[PDB]
């Protein structure tokens, strides 16, 4: 619980786990997970959740060590939990096809109701859909996706921030009106739209640029990240709102987002009202 040096991730070549001083200070063995009795559910049971996972779990820093990163467990699992609670249902795709990868070094290992939710699509989260069949069928007008969402974790900035895929996920989002829900690095994939001006004006909280500046110091990455995605999502038109993190969340008209993993709970309580109150419209 002291030593700051990255760990070694044994299944890869020169990758590292997070420093044991860091895991100790950025993870938990149980999540705020709370709130999530909604008397109201959505017994429709035709709209379902598109979300969006990440297929890499190494991530190339600045100095050539692999972070091994992946989806935020507690980022991802939480909101699930909210709206799985709500009335709502999942498909799980990536860009490949390749199963959704894990930060397993943050998931809380005594959460009951988190480890329950995992289980429950765990046959999902290990082998995801393709995100470019689910984008032929099932998308459109007649779509059966009320929102769209993308997790967070370091693992959201591969392949999703410059995916022609999620560009049509965002396009298709935006057209149809409806929810676009993400937090911590995941709105680094809102970045996919390229230059058009689509976004243009939305506020949104993501994870601070400047934390994941300070963050290898303490060894919870093995080097520093080789671009920036919150400065760059500013240069497409987003109003950042947040230079710290606090788990707060912020929705503007249909984007949806989150500071950060700690931000889990709360997005998942704001994604369920805000669906619960639209399928009651």
């Amino acid at each position: 619980m002291n030593d700051k040096h990255p760990t070694p991730d044994p299944a890869e070549d020169n990758a590292f786990f997070p420093s044991a001083y860091s895991l100790s200070q950025f993870t938990a063995s149980k999540s705020d997970l709370s709130g999530a009795h909604y008397p109201t559910p959505y017994q429709g049971g035709r709209w379902k959740i598109l979300v969006v996972g990440a297929d890499e779990r190494y991530l190339m820093m600045d100095n050539g060590t692999f972070f091994s990163t992946g989806n935020h467990p507690v980022a991802t699992l939480l909101p699930m939990y909210h709206l799985d609670k709500a009335g709502f249902s999942f498909d799980i795709a990536t860009l490949s096809g390749n199963p959704v990868k894990f930060e397993w070094w943050a998931m809380p290992r005594e959460d009951q109701e988190v480890n329950g939710l995992y289980s429950k699509y765990q046959s999902s989260f290990r082998q995801p859909l393709k995100l470019s069949d689910v984008i032929e069928t099932a998308l459109g007008e007649d779509s059966d996706y009320i929102g769209v969402f993308i997790p967070g974790g370091h693992g959201a900035l591969m392949g999703l921030p410059d995916s022609q895929e999620v560009k049509a996920v965002l396009q298709w989002a935006m057209k149809q009106n409806k929810f676009i829900i993400s937090l911590c690095h995941g709105p680094a994939a809102f970045l996919a739209v390229g230059d058009d001006p689509l976004f243009a004006g939305y506020k949104i909280v993501a994870f601070p640029d400047e934390m994941d500046a300070q963050t290898p110091s303490i060894g919870y990455m093995p080097g520093h990240l080789t671009w920036k995605f919150g400065e760059q999502l500013q240069a497409i038109g987003f109003e950042l709102l947040n230079t710290g993190i606090s788990g707060q969340v912020f929705q503007d008209r249909k984007m949806l987002t989150g500071d950060s993993p700690l931000a889990g709970n709360a997005l998942g309580q704001l994604a369920a009202k805000a669906l619960l109150a639209e399928v009651e419209q």
